[PDB]
DNA sequence: CTCTCCCT
C-alpha cells in the first residue's frame, strides 16, 4: 500500500457540507414506480396476456379502405405509367417466384429466401406480399416491416421501392431509422427500418402485434441484432400464429438458418451480375513477373500446393510463392506494380484495391502519388487516386463515385468499407489483398485488441462481386489458393465478440430474466463467462441487485438507447445540472468522433484537437467544445469553413446533435428534466464547472481507471487499476502531454495494438472517484489516516473529511435510489438540491487556480 | 506516435 496525495478538506468546507447534508436529511406522485413493481410481480404468461390487450390495433380492419385500395390498384395497373416497371420488375429474378413465395408464406410461419446480389428480393418480396393482400381485399390488415443492417440501405431501398410504385415516400412505402423517418401510412404499407429500431420498438410491443409480416434481411452477416432477433422469434412465434416471418440471406452458409428454424421452406433466387474472373497470387505473378527485393508454417502450407500445381506454372513464379512477403499486403510496391499493370493492358475501368487499414492505404497512396519508379513516374498523371476509409472524407464527397476525367483511370484504395457499406459502380477490377483488421476479445486477459488477419471466404466472395456491376470484371487475389483453403467460411459472429451488458439489461424489459437460458438458444451461444461478466458489470453500476433482478435505475437504463454506463452518466447529468456537455460526451462515445484523419494531415489534426481540448485533458470535453464551436459557426454562417479548417464532418456533428436532442427528450419524458432542450439554462447551471464535469464523466466510465507516474512531447509510465501498463492512444488529446493537475484518468475503451492503449480519457480528481465510486473505506496503514476507492487507490485523508465523505456517499445513495423510483427534476430550492450543493462544494476544491 | 466498422 503506497499512499497518494492528501484529499482532506478545509474545516470551513466540511462544516457547510455538514450543514447542507443535514438539511437534506430533514425532508419528509408515482406512475413509474407502479410500472416497475408490476413488471416484477407478473410471470411470463401474464406478461403475454397483458401485452396482447395493450397492442390490439391490428385486430381492427377497415372494409371501406380494403375495397378502395383494392379498386384503384386494379385500375391503376391499367395505365402504362406504372407498368413500364411492372414489365421492368418482371425482368428481376425474384418476380418469377411470386406465386410460390405467396403460397409458401400462407402455408408457413417462417420461410427463407436465399439470393445473390441483384436478384431483387429486398425490393420485390415486400411488394409481392403487399400487392397480394390488397388484391384479396385484405389491405388494411397488412403491415410489413423489413429490417436492414445499415441506415443508408433503409433510406435508399425505401426511396427506390416507392419510385417503383409511382408514389412519394410516405404513402405505401416508408423507412424508419433512429432520429429520422419518413413513415408509411398506417395500413397496407411497407416500412424499411434498421434492426435496432425494431428491437427498441419491442419494448412496447414485445410480441410484435403491430405488424403482420416480419422480413429479416441480410441475416448471413450475422450481426448481433438479427441473431438476437431470430433468438427472440423462437420465444415470440409460439404466441403469434398469425405472424408471418420471411428470412432473407445471401448464399453464405444459408443452411444455418434453415436448420435453426426447424427446417423451413427455402427459396433460391439467382442473382444478376456480370461474370467476374478470380486470379490468385500464382496467376498474378505469372502475368506481372514482378520480383521481390530491397512462422513457417507458411512453408508447411505452400510446398504441398506448389507440387500439385508444378506443371501449371513456370518454376520461377512458384518459387516466389515460397516467400511469406509474397501474399497479403506486406509489399506495397508489389500491389503498386499490379496497379500499373492494369493501367497498361486491359479495357477501360476503375481499380478497387482492398487493404486492411489506414496505414498501408497511406503507403500505397504515397507510392502512386510520389512514385519511386520510372513506371510510376509514367502513370502518376493518368490516375485519379482515392483513399477510402471511415476516418477519411472521400465517402462524404461525390468525386469517388463519378467517372474519372477522360484519359484518367480511377484507383480506389479502400478498407473493408467498400465490400458492402460503400459501393462504387464503375469498378471493373478488384485487387484483393486478403487482409483486414478485426477486433477480438480475450476473455481471460480482459484485453481487447485490433489485429490484422486474413479475410474469410465470404469476404473474398463479396469482394469478387464488387467487380461485376457494370460489365465483366477481374478479381486479383494477392494470396494463393492454398491460403484460401485455410480461410474460415465466415467471420466470427459478432455476438461472440461483444460486451453483453446492454443486451442482458434489454432482455429484462422483455421479461426474459435468465440471460443464461436465453443466450444459449442463439444459433451461436456466447461464452457463459461473458454472460456473468456482463451481469457482474450491471450489478456494480446497480442496474441489477445482488439477486440479479432489475432495479428501478436498471429499468431507466434499459429504456435509454445507449450503453448502460453512459446512460447512467446521462441521468447524473440531469441530477447535477450539466446536461449539454455530458450528453455531448455520451453521444460521441456512443457513435464516433466528428474528426477526420486525412492523408498527411495528422500532425495538424493532432494540433486542432489540442486546441479544441482547451487544455482540459479530456477527450470527452474536447468533443463538447467542438460542438459548441460548431453551433457558433452555424450561428455565424461560417459552417463550411469551420469544418474545413478543423477537419470536421458536419454530417457527424449534425447526428451528434440529434442524439443529444434525443437523450434530452427521453430524459424529459421520464420526468428527470424540466425542459426537453438539452441547451436549456436550468438544465445547464453547472455545465461550465469543469471539476463537476469530470465527476459526472467519471461516474459513467467508472470503474475504468488509470494511474500515471512520470515526468519529461513526453513518454508515459501509466497503468490501469488492474496493474497492466497502458498508454494514451496517439489519437487521444492526452498522448505525449506533461504536467497534469491530476495523475488519475478514466477511459471508455482500452485496446491492444502496438501497445495497450487508452483510446479516450478524462483526467479525474481523487475526491470525485471517491464520491461516485465504490470500494470506499476509511482506515490507517502506516500511522496516516487514509481514504480509498475500489480498494485500489489509497489517499491520505484526515478523519474529519473521511467521516463526512462517507456520510455524504450514504445520502447520495439514498437520493439516487429515490430519483430512480420517483422521477422528478430536482427543484432548485428544495431539500435534494442541498445535497447536490454539498457535492459541488467538495468537488470545486479541485478547480484549477 | 496511431486510426476494421455497423447500429438504438
Amino acid at each position: 500500500i503506497r499512499l497518494g496525495c492528501n484529499v482532506s478538506a478545509p474545516s470551513g468546507v466540511l462544516e457547510r457540507v455538514k450543514e447542507l447534508m443535514e438539511d437534506y436529511s430533514r425532508a419528509p406522485d408515482a406512475k413509474f414506480q407502479q410500472q416497475f413493481r408490476h413488471l416484477l410481480s407478473v410471470n411470463f404468461e401474464e406478461f403475454v396476456a397483458e401485452t396482447k390487450e395493450r397492442n390490439a390495433d391490428l385486430d381492427w380492419v377497415n372494409p371501406k379502405l380494403d375495397e378502395r385500395l383494392q379498386l384503384e390498384l386494379g385500375q391503376r395497373q391499367l395505365e402504362e405509367n406504372a407498368k413500364k416497371r411492372l414489365e421492368a420488375r418482371k425482368k428481376l429474378p425474384t418476380m418469377k417466384y411470386a406465386d410460390d413465395i405467396i403460397q409458401a408464406v400462407r402455408e408457413n410461419q417462417v420461410i427463407l429466401i436465399v439470393g445473390s446480389t441483384g436478384c431483387g428480393k429486398t425490393t420485390q418480396v415486400p411488394q409481392i406480399l403487399l400487392d397480394d393482400a390488397i388484391s384479396r381485399g385484405c389491405a388494411s390488415s397488412c403491415r410489413i416491416i423489413c429490417t436492414q443492417p445499415r441506415r443508408i440501405s433503409a433510406i435508399a431501398i425505401a426511396e427506390w421501392v416507392s419510385y417503383e410504385r409511382c408514389e412519394s415516400l410516405g404513402n405505401s412505402v416508408g423507412y424508419q431509422i433512429r432520429l429520422e423517418s419518413r413513415k408509411a401510412r398506417e395500413r397496407a404499407s411497407i416500412t424499411y427500418c434498421t434492426t435496432g429500431v425494431l428491437l427498441q420498438q419491442l419494448q412496447s410491443d414485445p410480441l410484435m402485434h403491430n405488424l403482420s409480416v416480419l422480413i429479416l434481411d441480410e441475416i448471413h452477416e450475422r450481426s448481433v441484432e438479427t441473431d438476437l432477433l431470430m433468438g427472440l422469434l423462437k420465444v415470440i412465434l409460439p404466441h403469434r400464429p398469425d405472424l408471418k416471418v420471411i428470412l432473407m440471406s445471401a448464399t453464405v452458409r444459408e443452411q444455418d438458418f434453415c436448420d435453426y428454424f426447424n427446417n423451413c421452406p427455402m427459396f433460391r433466387i439467382e442473382g444478376v451480375m456480370f461474370p467476374v474472373k478470380m486470379l490468385y497470387l500464382e496467376d498474378v505473378l505469372s502475368k506481372t513477373n514482378y520480383e521481390f527485393q530491397k512462422r513457417m508454417k507458411h512453408e508447411a502450407m505452400i510446398e504441398p500446393y506448389l507440387r500439385r500445381i508444378r506443371n501449371s506454372y513456370d518454376s520461377r513464379v512458384l518459387d516466389k510463392l515460397r516467400l511469406p512477403e509474397s501474399e497479403g499486403c506486406e509489399d506495397i510496391d508489389f500491389i503498386a506494380d499490379l496497379v500499373y499493370y492494369i493501367c497498361e493492358n486491359e479495357p477501360e475501368g476503375a481499380i478497387l484495391v482492398f487493404l486492411p487499414g489506414y496505414d498501408k492505404i497511406s503507403q500505397l497512396y504515397n507510392i502512386l502519388d510520389k512514385p519511386k519508379t520510372s513506371k510510376g513516374q509514367r502513370w502518376r498523371d493518368h490516375m485519379a487516386v482515392f483513399p477510402l476509409h471511415s476516418l477519411m472524407q472521400s465517402g462524404e464527397q461525390q468525386a469517388v463515385f463519378r467517372r474519372p476525367p477522360a484519359g484518367q483511370r480511377k484507383v480506389i484504395i479502400s478498407t473493408i468499407i467498400a465490400e458492402t457499406s460503400v459501393t462504387i459502380d464503375d469498378v471493373v477490377y478488384v485487387i484483393n489483398s486478403g487482409r483486414t483488421k478485426a477486433t477480438n476479445y480475450d476473455i481471460e486477459t480482459n484485453i481487447q485488441s485490433l489485429d490484422e488477419v486474413w479475410v474469410t471466404k465470404a469476404n473474398t466472395q463479396q469482394r469478387r462481386g464488387r467487380a461485376g456491376r457494370v460489365r465483366p470484371g477481374i478479381c486479383y487475389n494477392l494470396f494463393s489458393r492454398a491460403r484460401e483453403d485455410r480461410m474460415d467460411d465466415i467471420p466470427t459472429p459478432e455476438i461472440l465478440r461483444s460486451k453483453l451488458e446492454s443486451i442482458i439489461l434489454s432482455l429484462k424489459l422483455l421479461h426474459i430474466d435468465d440471460p443464461y437460458r436465453f443466450l444459449q438458444t442463439l444459433i451461436n451461444a456466447p461464452n457463459p463467462e461473458a454472460i456473468k461478466m456482463g451481469v457482474e458489470l450491471l450489478k456494480r453500476i446497480e442496474a441489477l441487485d445482488q439477486t440479479g433482478t432489475l432495479t428501478p435505475l436498471g429499468m431507466h437504463l434499459a429504456k435509454l438507447p445507449i450503453d448502460p454506463q453512459m446512460g447512467k452518466m446521462i441521468l447524473m447529468s440531469a441530477l447535477f445540472c450539466c446536461l449539454d456537455p455530458i450528453t455531448s460526451a455520451a453521444a460521441a462515445l456512443s457513435f464516433k468522433s466528428p474528426f477526420y484523419s486525412p492523408l498527411g494531415k495528422e500532425s495538424r489534426v493532432d494540433e486542432i484537437k489540442r486546441r479544441m481540448a482547451r487544455n482540459m485533458r479530456s477527450d470527452h470535453l474536447m468533443v463538447h467544445n467542438t460542438i459548441i464551436a460548431y453551433r457558433d459557426s452555424r450561428y455565424s454562417h461560417a459552417e463550411r469553413d469551420f469544418c474545413y479548417k478543423n477537419f470536421l464532418s458536419s454530417m457527424t456533428l449534425q447526428q451528434l446533435e440529434r442524439m443529444k436532442n434525443q437523450f434530452s427528450e427521453l430524459l424529459y419524458n421520464y420526468k428527470f428534466l424540466a425542459s426537453s432542450n438539452c441547451k436549456d439554462a436550468a438544465s445547464n447551471k453547472n455545465s461550465e464547472k469543469i471539476p463537476l464535469l469530470r465527476a459526472i464523466i467519471g461516474a459513467g466510465l467508472y470503474p475504468n481507471m488509470a494511474h500515471l507516474r512520470k515526468s519529461r512531447r513526453a513518454i508515459h509510465t501509466m497503468a490501469t487499476d488492474d496493474g497492466r501498463r497502458v498508454n494514451f492512444h496517439p489519437s487521444s488529446v492526452n498522448s505525449g502531454e506533461s504536467g497534469f493537475d491530476s495523475a488519475y484518468f478514466v477511459y471508455f475503451q482500452r485496446q491492444k495494438s502496438t501497445d495497450l492503449f487508452l483510446l479516450d480519457s478524462t483526467m479525474v480528481f481523487p475526491m470525485a472517484l471517491i464520491i461516485f465510486g465504490d470500494g470506499v473505506e476509511a482506515g490507517v496503514t502506516q500511522n496516516t489516516p487514509y481514504l480509498c476507492v475500489a480498494k485500489t487507490y489509497y489517499f491520505k485523508c484526515n478523519r474529519e473529511t473521511a467521516d463526512v465523505v462517507i456520510q455524504l456517499r450514504s445520502n447520495l445513495e439514498k437520493l439516487l435510489l429515490k430519483k430512480a423510483l420517483y422521477p422528478a427534476p430536482i427543484e432548485e430550492n428544495g431539500y435534494e438540491k442541498q445535497l447536490i450543493k454539498a457535492i459541488e462544494l467538495l468537488l470545486s476544491l479541485d478547480e484549477r487556480l
